[PDB]
């Protein structure tokens, strides 16, 4: 919180009383002129001078995904963002609304002089008073509704809880202070983490606890008021007053207090915080007495299993796949999701799961996850080991044993130069077999050509991962083992090596093969390069090892604690939010890499990865004057249009473009085209998001904007607009309403 | 209420009940002295051999990759896998004397005798925690327990603790008390509603409440002690003692506390309470030191939206339609949405919204679903009026304009056809919209032109319109948002004419309006209803219940009755005398639906609905039938203790050998909740020509001297109206020759 991105409205709207966040991103801002939005590059008027609609909002609702509800000196005004329209309903609404609170399909309206309800089906308004209902005083300034559907009015003189069986309301005790001659209650909040509803009043900032009805007194900010309350994306709570900000993290760590500075530029604008607002994204705006202060959140991107396929089941992913035909293979304890696209929205995932009827699987538990020579994909299971039939879309099973041990618990498979499959396995040892034979097979079981065992030269039959060497050895981890094993196949040869060096407590629990043919060993806190017999190790120093995978001249480790990432000639190690993940997969072609953990994926960079971002047409002007529908009957709201067509005279025209980089240090940049004019890509300054065009002639164009990708490469998802300029003769045509 | 019981006991001298645990697809198992017994709801089923290694005490169990019953015992562990009917034991040397168990995520926490343990579940690792590295209070561990937040609680011979994963340590909780040895923490129990987690100790029940600290001294009960814990599904807190149950609901309410009554065969079966399980159904099974007590759940019947579904999004609903091809469709404030099956097991919901990339809807908020006379499907919305498309799974919206061009259809409350082609549509703001159903529908415009409207200028009595209805007399009648009276249009003529204006009005002015099979109007009003004949304009009308002032919700008719939702519940009225009667939940329902063809009433409401047949028990979704015992020879055989046969709950064909063809099978479809069972048809294809019948005692289906070939046995609930089911069990079984 140590510098702040200030955002001002003009001279006229410096005072900020509340944001609102539509449901696909766009910021709205409450003014004492009117509302505003802020698309990340400029602000934008939604009032005309002189009207009804010109005038200080207080609080702001959205209803319906597609109004903002706002109080106002004279009621509510009612903003339709999708229309770009006032519509207000023949409601007579209570004047000098301040606070707003929606619980399921009521709106609690709190004002100046009473407390109200609003059904929004039937319009019906119910008013609620001191000498009927019990309120402690009618002028209300904060309401909010908990997660478990209680009602909290913080009133001019205390706080109180509606009590929904008899319509009365219960006050809370808040203490009685010689100094004030009434109790502000201005602000409250709702913490699910801390169980506590928050209360901000004049110099005492409360928690109160509905399991116990403890009413603490946190701090004490002597002759300050609290203004207003939020908890960021640490889930600190900000508490704006009238000297600043004050950020709350636990009992023994001192408060941050954050103030203006004039001679600073990149300080908090103004002290007097109106209202606290954390976005989507978890960054915090700071509205205040004098413009907007910004301040960004920064990453790891983490994906809920949830927005793949939703479904709120969960998942502990071990092993992350792309296949050469590029769909991702996400599985672990709880089946296996095949899906397109990890940070897109279309995914079309499918969840291969014991027990379904439509997609099922042996078993829940994947352990591995495999793509063969002649591209067919193979899982290893606690069920065994299946493949994949594309055309099909479902799993083929198969049973194998030894002649004579099987192969129900599968820990690892991989195809060697010779068409045979090897398998490990949790008691059968190591199975070798016939790929086209099993595959070919009609047997339901399938007895192995071969098979390696304690009882011809492994050291135990519990075996995770084998890996070839590039001289065709089989490099086998031991569970609760001393050393690796080494197979020649060739003449099945086994031998016990580095028993020395991996023995006790050094004990291996993961191998990787990396480009270099390099065997990579992680034991408890170290790792250890190999040339297959030559090489040695490295510690982690002041514990233990869930996945590693290769990334680049790195090897990426992940632990209990957090990340390591070696480099991989010298093995110098640098560690890297305190997420476990059990599986670690990189993307060369993306140029990431997907971090597995609980009921849920990161992604990050081979510097901060960048959830990517639709385009949106914030503006349209025409010879030079902003258009919409609340001021021209014939113009569409450019954000949600796809074609427009244009009077003959209307065709001089100014665009403007966000991919709402609110977060963002740097903007992205972009490049545009207009076809039916221009023959090649345009490029704009990354500071610059308007596009213009002069005098065009009649006809169809299509104006194409695109993200540069990080290559440079214009990207091939463009926002595509059509637009038609009508001759003078089909003037009729042109939008209407 | 827990006055009465279903009393229920194991064979093979089996009496002690340890613990209970629920498969995903709803069978109760059940872990005894002797070891691993099933219910079914109708007979208890042994999982073990005597003299094996499976013939032990359990302690505790839980499920485990939905296939394995992990079940703490003596020796340590024993793994069912009961999709197998196989014990499968890992290679893992696990620690004796277990006796508990908690998950969390994929770790597997593990208390005993003699040590706590965690038991990673993809890398098989054990890991021990103790006294002198971790600072547990004792190396004894009774109950451990996962809060939501992802706490772990560890209850021991001395005392409770907390773990720190920081630093792997375990913090302990000092337990308030009259004086002193070390106090036993016999059992825990989260509860989210009051944020605290219950401690049971030996004399004590304790409440602590991590966000503050606080620890309470709940009860103190000398020379008894807490065992077990749930809750019920009225959030209830049941406490299982050495001296029978006591239930918790406030401070200032009594404890009910129930004990064993050698005169009454209903009463607990015993006072030693070992385990409470309450079940998905939110049944409580008590598991004591002679048999079970199991306490039958009695609600309405209350379907959350996530149940169909599958999200969190909420609803409030305020039209439920079904139509003619059986979709049901629910809408309300938040959409629109589609589905087959009331208990969402097709996992094959649509919901239409606005902003919804696949599935778009002009606006969310739905005011009236109807089907036309040419199975159209139609819906009044705040953004006009919607078409669907069946083919497309799309609606197509249409804008319409009087021909003045002042008046539009944005606001659509209400919407029905005549008998000559004819859409009439309500609006708030526009009056009423009279439309030409098929040149709309061919229109091509993007704007309409109505043929005819009516409005304060032609006779309406205002230009807000709730209802419009038809009569059998050829007219249409006419609800307006606080007005007097109800107006009605002759349509022919084009006359309308204020009715009722003398009574319907001030405070009883009308807010609902319906028509009757018998051809009768309904209106309803503040604390009231009035019932008009069209024919005479005659007209009756009685109040009902209390307050003066308590408002209709919503209006249904259901057979010979009429339903009524309000603010302050549920009337149904007697369309003949018009008697009114309350009925009694605490929900308040905005939307009605009666089915004729299930016999059944929806009631929507806030994110779910409630289901309840016409004449009042309570409602029972449909449960699919499962069979969970295959005798051969009269000999209950399974893989567990033959070669030969599978498991016969998870197979669609078996195969048999030629002398095994005598054979029996039993079924069931859990009846758990019911006092009253199932009645059950059966036939084998091959074999029987016709439906067999049960008698609802019997759940055993016999068939002798089988003679080698294919069969299919099709077994089906039998129906209300005396019909079968179409969700039969089918077996395909084969018996082989003897060659």
């Amino acid at each position: 919180y140590q510098q702040f991105d200030n955002i001002y409205l003009g001279a006229e709207a410096s005072v900020v009383s509340c944001f609102l966040q539509d449901s696909e991103g766009l910021i709205w801002i409450g003014s004492n002129k009117g509302l505003f939005s802020y698309d990340g590059y400029s602000t934008q008027q939604h009032f005309t001078y002189g009207e009804n609609n010109n005038t200080r909002i207080y609080c702001g609702v959205i209803i319906d995904n597609t109004y903002l509800y706002m109080g106002t000196d004279n009621g509510i005004l009612v903003y339709n963002y999708r229309a770009d329209r006032y519509e207000q309903p023949e409601t007579d609404f209570p004047t000098d609304v301040r606070t707003m609170a929606l619980q399921g399909d009521t709106l609690w309206l709190g004002a100046l002089n009473g407390l109200y309800t609003y059904q929004l089906q039937s319009r019906k308004l119910t008013s609620f008073d001191t000498r009927r209902n019990g309120l402690p005083n009618n002028t209300i300034y904060s309401i909010i509704r908990t997660k478990d559907n209680q009602i909290y009015v913080g009133t001019y003189n205390g706080l109180c809880r509606y009590i929904p069986s008899n319509g009365k309301f219960e006050g809370i005790p808040l203490p009685v202070h010689s100094s004030q001659s009434n109790l502000f209650v201005n602000s409250l909040l709702e913490d699910t983490t801390r169980q506590c509803v928050w209360i901000g009043t004049e110099g005492y900032l409360f928690q109160y606890f509905p399991s116990t009805g403890q009413i603490k007194q946190t701090e004490a900010f002597h002759n300050n008021s609290i203004k207003s309350l939020a908890l960021d994306g640490n889930g600190d709570l900000l508490a704006g007053t009238d000297n600043g900000l004050y950020v709350y993290h636990n009992d023994t760590t001192p408060l941050q207090h954050i103030i203006h500075d004039s001679r600073n530029i990149q300080s908090l604008t103004n002290n007097i915080i109106w209202n606290i607002f954390a976005d989507q994204e978890h960054n915090i705006w700071l509205g205040t007495d004098y413009g907007i202060s910004l301040s960004r959140y920064n990453s790891l991107q983490f994906i809920p299993i949830s927005q793949i396929t939703g479904t709120g089941d969960g998942n502990q992913f071990y092993s992350l796949f792309r296949d050469s035909k590029g769909f991702y293979w996400f599985g672990g304890a709880n089946g296996l999701i095949r899906f397109t696209d990890p940070a897109g929205e279309r995914h079309d995932a499918i969840w291969y799961r014991m027990g379904d009827k439509t997609y099922p699987l042996s078993h829940n538990r994947i352990r591995h996850i495999y793509e063969d020579k002649e591209q067919q994909l193979w899982i290893a299971t606690d069920g065994s080991i299946n493949r994949y039939d594309y055309a099909t879309r479902q799993f083929i099973h198969y049973n194998i044993v030894d002649n004579t041990y099987n192969t129900n618990w599968t820990y690892y498979i991989f195809e060697d130069t010779a068409g045979q499959l090897w398998i490990s396995t949790c008691l059968g040892g190591i199975f070798v077999v016939d790929k086209h034979k099993l595959m070919q097979s009609t047997s339901g079981q399938y007895i192995a050509e071969q098979n390696y065992s304690v009882h011809n030269g492994l050291s135990g039959m519990f075996i995770n991962q084998i890996i070839p060497d590039n001289e065709g050895n089989v490099w086998v981890l031991l569970y609760n083992n001393k050393g690796i094993d080494k197979i020649n196949p060739r003449t099945r040869e086994v031998t016990k090596l580095f028993a020395d060096e991996l023995t006790g407590e050094k004990s291996p629990n993961y191998l990787l093969c990396d480009e270099d043919g390099l065997l990579w060993v992680g034991f408890h806190g170290g790792v250890m390069r190999i040339n297959p017999e030559s090489q040695q190790s490295i510690s982690f120093g002041s514990n233990e090892i869930l996945s590693m995978t290769c990334v680049k001249n790195s090897i990426w480790v992940s632990t209990t604690n957090g990340l390591w990432i070696i480099d991989r000639k010298t093995m110098d190690a640098r560690q890297q939010t305190n997420k476990r993940f059990t599986s670690l997969l990189f993307d060369p072609k993306e140029d990431c890499v997907y971090l597995g953990g609980a009921d849920g994926f990161g992604i990050s960079h081979s510097a901060t990865y960048q959830p990517e971002r639709p385009i949106l047409l914030t503006a349209l002007y025409i010879n030079n004057q902003l258009v919409s529908p609340r001021t021209r009957d014939d113009v569409p709201n450019i954000r949600y249009t796809n074609s427009i067509k244009l009077k003959y005279d209307q065709n001089n025209l100014s665009f403007e473009l966000s991919d709402l980089p609110y977060s963002l240090d740097e903007k992205n940049k972009f490049v545009y085209r207009l076809e039916g004019m221009d023959k090649e890509w345009n490029f704009l300054k990354s500071n610059i998001n308007r596009i213009t065009y002069s005098n065009l002639s009649y006809g169809n164009y299509q104006l194409i904007i695109s993200k540069l990708e990080r290559d440079g490469q214009p990207s091939n998802r463009p926002h595509i607009l059509n637009i038609r300029i009508l001759p003078p003769w089909l003037e009729h045509h042109h939008h209407h309403h």
